[PDB]
Order: C-alpha cells, then structure tokens, then sequence
C-alpha cells in the first residue's frame, strides 16, 4: 500500500521482475 514510494510492484511486476524493460524496445 505504501510500503516504496510507487515501486512495490505495480507496474514492477513487468520491468522489476525483468521483461518488457529489455524488451518494449527493440
């Protein structure tokens, strides 16, 4: 809820948890 300023794993689960980071950007 609050736990990191807008990082626990909102949108994280795509780009922290390694994805669309590398990705989504060919």
């Amino acid at each position: 809820g609050r736990r990191k300023r807008k990082w626990l794993r909102r949108i994280g689960k795509g780009v922290k948890i390694i994805g669309g980071a590398a990705l989504d950007h060919l």
